[PDB]
């Protein structure tokens, strides 16, 4: 065998290195003995650490490929919005352990299945809603330190700066991942991927990461950006 | 002609958009009609952009290949350690305005062309000293939020490590570009930055960014680290 090292990186999230020259990274388990998505896990006593896979999952994907900036802390309050049978959600549950995370789902289905999913995991609020009309749910989301966007549709950049608006603390960080094919499907990514920058600048976005998160998602850009209002 | 857009990234720097395609990074000059190494410059009404260039400064080929974590602001102390003709300690010099750069230089005729470049630059303190014995000059230096070290030796990182234990402040950050071939000439460049990676870290600091600066400088990786004490 070879020599085990897993240490901390960013806050409560962990590099996991096998010796085998492979990158892995995972989460401090909230909810110990179950398995979310039949992820991997590494049982050290009675901590339990779920490998975060990135072709599952787009944020962990991001810090795979390099990601350098990432906001959310332990007792971070953080918005989710987008499709999700868990997956993420339970990975930053376990991060924001001390915080909470509001996700904001629109079909009684996908909600049915990150309930399960996410089942125990009680820093998790689940909202059925619709993120295009964040007045709704504002009565419910207090302002939260950052909201993580992963919806593949041609309005997203207008649905981060909205639910920024009304909930994101000035200072606070918006993550999104953009699918440039959601966009525009004659344009060059690269292209797209510009103008998107663009918008959420002009949306009162400073942006201060971006990480091509290839090959595990094709032409997918993770952009984080710290708020300033408008 | 295209537009063009210059617009500032982190804070008092430049990214220079031609409409070209092609990436550029400028600071603003503190020395207006001066060009410290005739670099290009971008003369606003009054104002004067010089183009950082990455082929001749590493601090800027590491803005230029993505990094992330630049800690050098307008009011920041800073402790430069490494040869130079007055290069990058003039852009930095130009970023902390209100701040100060303390240049160590050892040989007599290198302070010499320092002197000589940087002319005017008032924030630059220039100290003859050797990195390696900072106890010579803690005198002199105030305790500093930055330090920038482009030493290419085998004792590089205890010498960074040694600095900031005299220096800098607890939260500071460590700017380290580092040669591979200047610490081992057989090792796999891979398993050389591993090594010191490791070394800086047992040191006190916690790596936040890495950028390998090829193909401005083959082999040679910028480590940024937060200094948390012992
Ligand atoms: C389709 S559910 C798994 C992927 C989802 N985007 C997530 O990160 O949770
Ligand atoms: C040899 S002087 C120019 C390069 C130097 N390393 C600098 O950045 O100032």
């Amino acid at each position: 065998m070879e020599d085990i090292k897993i240490k901390e990186i960013f806050e409560n999230i962990y590099e996991v290195d096998l010796g085998d020259g492979l990158k892995r990274i995972a989460t401090k388990s909230i909810v110990k003995g179950k398995k979310v998505y039949d992820e991997k896990i590494i049982k050290i006593g009675d901590e339990e650490y779920r490998i975060w896979n990135p072709n599952k999952s787009k944020l962990a994907a991001a810090i795979i490929k390099g990601l350098k900036v990432m906001p959310i802390k332990r007792d971070s309050k953080i918005l989710y919005l987008g499709a999700s049978a868990g997956t993420t959600p339970s990975h930053v549950a376990d991060i924001a352990d001390k915080g909470i995370v509001y996700a904001i789902e629109y079909a009684p289905r996908i909600m049915r299945e990150l309930l399960d999913a996410c089942a125990e995991r009680e820093n998790i609020i689940p909202i059925l809603g619709d993120a295009n009309k964040p007045q709704e749910y504002a009565n419910i989301v207090e302002k939260v330190d950052v909201i993580y966007e992963d919806v593949a549709q041609p309005n997203q950049a207008e649905i981060l700066i909205k639910n920024a608006k009304w909930f994101l603390k000035k200072g606070g960080y918006g993550m999104i991942a953009i699918k440039a094919r959601s966009i525009d499907v004659t344009k060059d990514p690269k292209e797209i991927f510009k103008e998107q920058k663009e918008i959420l600048e002009a949306g009162g976005f400073k942006i201060v990461d971006e990480v091509d998160i290839e090959p595990f998602e094709k032409d997918h850009v993770m952009f984080v950006g710290i708020w300033e209002g408008k």
